């Protein structure tokens, strides 16, 4: 339970946490994304996407250009460490990834890549 976290993305374009700490001793880490609200995926879709801070903007811009059918992520984007699928209200999806893909001292960002959402739907992730 300290190798996993529940996060919500709602109808008002926000996650319910903007900082995540991953414990170094965790071999794997799991994020459970749910979407309270009423809006459908094609209007207020949310995913949970992880990259380094420096790669976030690039991931977001290319993802936006990839369209709804591609869950607003460039296929095989080498900058994406982990991601859930894009979900609408009433849905949930998790992602489990190797913690060895992170390193101490580097700033990671988690974010949604649905068009415009990362303005508010982002947060730091850190390994400790
Ligand atoms: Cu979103």
């Amino acid at each position: 339970a300290e190798c996993s976290v529940d996060i919500q993305g709602n109808d008002q374009m926000q996650f319910n946490t903007n900082a995540i700490t991953v414990d170094k001793s965790c071999k794997q880490f799991c994020v459970n994304l749910s979407h309270p609200g009423n809006l459908p995926k094609n209007v207020m879709g949310h995913n949970w996407v992880l990259s380094t801070a420096a790669d976030m903007q690039g991931v977001v811009t290319d993802g936006m250009a990839s369209g709804l059918d591609k869950d607003y992520l460039k296929p095989d984007d080498s900058r994406v460490i982990a991601h859930t699928k894009l979900i609408g209200s009433g849905e949930k999806d998790s992602v489990t990834f190797d913690v060895s893909k992170l390193k101490e001292g580097e700033q990671y960002m988690f974010f949604c890549t649905f068009p415009g959402h990362s303005a508010l739907m982002k947060g730091t992730l850190t390994l400790k």
